[PDB]
């Protein structure tokens, strides 16, 4: 039987719930995929309101976990999986088996460099350049009997408002999609939207493929997934609840939890340098585990041939401390119902949880934020770490992991993201590292958070860094970082963030017993629910600093190459954001938009994230189990 909960809390997480749910408010597509907003005008990490992110669908889990905690009904649970297998994890049609088991692990793909401006592409093959070693590809096809990946693919266009369909058949929903390719300065605004499955019938003569690489002959028709690790580990901890709190009430969610465990066996993809290049020597090809850095990097990829049968397989140089998951690699490594079945699988992960634990204490402040992370290749050309730049097991420290238009590490999004996951382990484990970079965050956090006499309040909006952290020293341990120091630039009243704080704070206080970090939380869900509740869940208005790039941004596009969207749109240099994407002047919001700019106005907007949505629900459910009085 299951504990008793807060009365009032569970019926803030049941109205929330309801609201989601509701067919009249649209938060999913017919098909139930949840969208990345109600609202379609939308311009962050995706670039249009109803494209999906294997965020979301994590965060769908979330909330229908926490469903089945209350009601006693996991098959909205189960349905969260079995949407997610069908329309994000590549089938057996859009990853075919026949090129995925030529794969070659001995040479799992081919050297190209990154950029530092989106104009140096596309970037040209070298294959004489070192390549390493793959070391899990035989434990996982002999696992589970084939050479596809198990993993979501990061970005999907669910209603087909692009154009390209599934597999180029352009009419059929939804369709796997991809953005970003060019590097550090190429922004939301600067992407040229491309097809994952490339047969080169939309876009340029080769499709959208010689935009982004350049090879010595005749670019093959072929496919290419990416995945979001923070993302698949995201679901692997809310399978875990799920599977606890089932278990609670003689339930079972047997079927989901055997998926999470799959992906998470899949997911160690993540813990390698992109090329298999060793760690801490960039220059050398690495020989197997030699070239795992055993952090949750930003991405691993795939693909293959369409025509022709071969395959590759990327992992990542470049960590970010947002993307890690202590709570996740601790329950891959020790709860047995969670084993891999790979035979490394458990074991791994045990590393990963220790290594990731010493990436955050490294990366903390003196004041108590945590910095950006760290890279294995430098300029992301396995360039030379300059002299002076402090490094972690080799890999040099880095401010902004992977995007600096605008900078990955200047959101303060990232600091709940991240550290309501060591919460969660503090929680359930007690655990001393957990304990301390706690102790010193939630202190910097609490001291930050403003209340207004009417009821409303902010939070550290943009943030800003200065200095780096002292060289790791395994042995020596934290040394303070006296000169890396956090600046918040702006504060604002972000209900995602504030409620992924909320929920931080509760495991914390539960544990902790910090009084100030328990009624901070408790007022933030109160000051949400009682001055920003709307008829689709919580808003409020605020400003688009960045749409006016909708008008202004210029794409960057090879000299003399030219093509077309499929709604007829020319690619050609010279064009801006809306011009490869002029279906947007037929959204609702347009005309409001365009008169703000033209006002000199900053267009704003009343926005519902489904995973803002999704965080404040299970932070309400999550105070409610931890203080039911
Ligand atoms: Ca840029
Ligand atoms: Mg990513």
């Amino acid at each position: 039987a299951s504990s008793p909960a807060n009365k009032v809390y569970q019926d803030r997480f049941e109205s929330m719930y309801s609201k989601i749910k509701d067919p009249a408010n649209g938060y999913f597509s017919e098909q139930g995929i949840p969208y990345h907003s109600i609202e379609t005008l939308m311009v962050e990490a995706p670039d249009y309101g109803h494209v999906t992110t294997s965020e979301a669908m994590s965060y769908y889990m979330w909330l229908e976990a926490m469903h089945g905690r209350f009601s006693g009904d996991f098959t909205g649970f189960d349905k969260s999986w079995s949407v997610t297998e069908q329309y994000l994890i590549p089938t057996e049609k859009d990853q075919p088996n026949t090129s995925m088991s030529r794969y070659d692990a001995n040479k799992p793909a081919t050297y190209a460099p990154e950029f530092q401006d989106p104009s140096k592409y596309p970037s040209p093959l070298d294959t004489s350049q070192p390549v390493g070693r793959d070391p899990i590809n035989s434990q996982l096809t002999s696992a589970y009997g084939t050479s596809m990946l198990y993993g979501m693919h990061w970005i999907l266009d669910v209603d087909n408002w692009y154009g390209f369909g599934a597999r180029a058949d352009g009419t059929s929903k939804p369709s796997y999609i991809n953005t970003f390719q060019r590097g550090e300065q190429e922004s939301t605004w600067e992407t040229i939207p491309q097809p994952c499955w490339d047969e080169h019938k939309f876009g340029g003569q080769y499709g959208f493929l010689d935009l982004f690489t350049k090879d010595t002959g005749t670019p093959a028709k072929q496919f290419k997934y990416t995945n979001a690790p923070d993302a698949d580990a995201r679901a692997v901890q809310a399978t875990y609840w799920a599977d606890q709190w089932a278990k609670e009430q003689g339930k079972s969610v047997s079927t989901s939890v055997g998926k999470a465990t799959k992906m998470g066996d899949y997911l160690r993809y993540s813990f390698f340098d992109k090329y298999f290049r060793k760690i801490g020597q960039p220059s050398q090809a690495g020989t197997g585990y030699d070239a795992a850095h055993y952090l949750l990097s930003w991405y691993y990829a795939w693909g293959g041939g369409i025509d022709s049968t071969w395959s590759w397989i990327i992992g990542s140089s470049h960590n970010h401390f947002g993307y890690q998951n202590p709570f996740a690699a601790w329950v891959l490594s020790t709860d047995a119902n969670f084993k891999p079945k790979s035979s490394n699988g458990a074991s791994d992960w045990a590393k990963s949880l220790d290594r990731q634990l010493e990436f955050y204490q490294w990366l903390q402040s003196a004041e108590g934020a945590i910095a950006g992370g760290a890279t294995n290749s430098w300029n992301g050309r396995y360039e030379a770490v300059p002299s002076g730049t402090s490094t972690f097991y080799g890999m040099g420290y880095v401010e902004n992991p992977v995007y600096a238009d605008p900078g990955s590490n200047t959101w303060f999004g990232m600091q709940v993201w991240s550290m309501q996951r060591v919460a969660e382990l503090y929680y359930k484990t007690g655990d001393a590292r957990a304990k301390k970079l706690l102790d010193k965050w939630a202190k910097w956090i609490n001291g930050e958070i403003k209340f207004n006499a009417d009821g409303t309040f902010q939070i550290p909006s943009t943030i800003d860094w200065e200095g780096q952290p002292d060289t790791w020293n395994p042995t020596q341990g934290y040394t303070g970082n006296a000169n890396l120091h956090v600046k918040v630039v702006n504060y604002g009243t972000d209900l995602g963030c504030a409620s992924s704080l909320a929920n931080t704070l509760t495991y914390y206080a539960a544990k902790s017993g910090d009084e100030t970090s328990r009624q901070n939380a408790q007022k933030l869900l109160d000051a949400m629910w009682n001055n920003y509740s709307d008829s689709k869940g919580i808003s409020t208005v605020e400003q688009r600093g960045d749409y006016h790039r909708f008008l202004d941004q210029e794409v960057f596009v090879p000299a003399g190459w030219t093509g077309k969207m499929p709604n007829g749109d020319v690619i050609k240099s010279g064009v801006k954001f809306i011009d490869i994407r002029s279906k947007y002047k037929q959204d609702p919001e347009w005309q409001t938009m365009v008169a703000a700019l033209q006002a000199g106005q900053v267009p704003t907007q009343r926005l519902h994230r489904f995973w803002a949505q999704s965080e404040f629900a299970v932070a309400n459910g999550v105070y409610a189990i931890l203080f039911p009085d």
